[PDB]
């Protein structure tokens, strides 16, 4: 499908949600939330992708860990804008859907701004991934 | 029926390109580019849509005119996504293809910018116009 520019630096490893999102819409936002978001896993269908972020609890080294965030998505709801905050990693994450707009994953907005609209909504995302998110990219339905 | 939120400001007069898509799928994209992006008039297979923008020459009272641009797709060529930055008009437009970033259409600028994903390709557009592009709305094939 169309897809974004990728939002970020080249550290961490590559992954890519297309095939797991081929389990359906996406039902659920789960995201671990300090300064700076620390990882992303949505839900496609009823299955989840992997934790895409904080591969270790030693992370902490170098990075706040954060608190768990999950945002339950309705019936028809889907993702309509992503305003990330980025550098060398994502720092921030501010996700609205189509009902209504979700708090910002990570306090801090400090970072080179962009806002991805995604009509009809998103249907999945890549980019990279390791103790923190390290990149994103955004997968329109098309 | 998947289109992007409006982009701009409430002057100007409605635009809608629906009808005249049914001529078929987009080909050519003009544009005339100064500072800002003064209009906008695709081609939708052999046909044009009336030119959005640029209303009359004595426009030269509030902007400068700028220059006719073309950009020719070949068959298969679709639009994919558009950089827009705007406020109370347009200011200006990069479009993307699913084969290359083409020439921003208006120079640099301190306006809100957004990423509009155009899930299947573009359809048509939407908008207000007058002596520039107060607004655009983005149609999605998928
Ligand atoms: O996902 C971010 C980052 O995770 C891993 O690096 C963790 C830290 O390793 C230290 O050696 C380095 O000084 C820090 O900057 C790193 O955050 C992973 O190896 C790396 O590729 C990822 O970018
Ligand atoms: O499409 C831009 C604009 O075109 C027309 O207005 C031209 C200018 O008129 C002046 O009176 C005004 O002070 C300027 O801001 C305008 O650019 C049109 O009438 C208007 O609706 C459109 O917004």
């Amino acid at each position: 499908q169309v897809a974004s520019e990728y939002l970020g630096g080249p550290g961490g490893d590559a992954f890519d949600d297309k095939a797991v999102a081929q389990n359906g819409d996406i039902t659920r936002i789960e995201m671990q939330c300090t300064d700076v978001a620390t990882y992303i896993k949505l839900r496609y269908g009823k299955v989840d992708s992997r934790q895409w972020g904080w591969g270790n609890e030693n992370c902490i080294q170098w990075s706040k860990k954060g608190e768990k965030v999950v945002h339950e998505l309705s019936s028809g709801e889907y993702i309509t804008s992503a305003i990330v905050t980025y550098g060398k990693y994502v720092q921030s994450i501010t996700f609205k859907t189509n009902k209504r707009t979700l708090p910002r994953c990570g306090t801090s907005a400090t970072e080179k701004s962009v806002t991805v609209l995604i009509p009809g909504g998103l249907k999945y995302i890549s980019g990279r991934w390791g103790c923190r998110i390290d990149g994103l990219r955004f997968h329109a339905k098309c």
